[PDB]
């Protein structure tokens, strides 16, 4: 599924996206942006660990979940990387929610880093009524 701007923002919202370990809103809104486009089917191959980044967040098949085909995985969310195609995020937002608690937190993802680390980000959720 492809989620228009505000639909994720008060998707993401209801469930308790909004300041999770500090993290605004808009960042998580930033951070699907440039992962994925919105998109929870978007998956991408990277063929020099072998691993692969699935759904609307780009999670690691590393270090996140499970896909079984990903060399050294060690599927800390304890999720197939299957849930995290699916056009209802739950399971993505739990996953992610487990990503931020290590130290890094948001910074875990390299994209928040290139695209929304200090940057105004408020654009991302105006107008969704979040």
């Amino acid at each position: 599924k492809v989620f228009e701007r505000c639909e994720l923002a008060r998707t993401l919202k209801r469930l308790g996206m909004d300041g999770y370990r500090g993290i605004s809103l808009a960042n998580w809104m930033c951070l699907a942006k440039w992962e994925s486009g919105y998109n929870t089917r978007a998956t991408n191959y990277n063929a020099g660990d072998r691993s692969t980044d699935y759904g609307i967040f780009q999670i690691n098949s590393r270090y996140w979940c499970n896909d079984g085909k990903t060399p050294g995985a060690v599927n800390a969310c304890h999720l197939s990387c299957s849930a995290l195609l699916q056009d209802n995020i739950a399971d993505a937002v739990a996953c992610a929610k487990r990503v931020v608690r290590d130290p890094q937190g948001i910074r875990a993802f390299v994209a928040w880093r290139n695209r929304c680390q200090n940057r105004d980000v408020r654009q991302y959720v105006q107008g969704c009524g979040v």
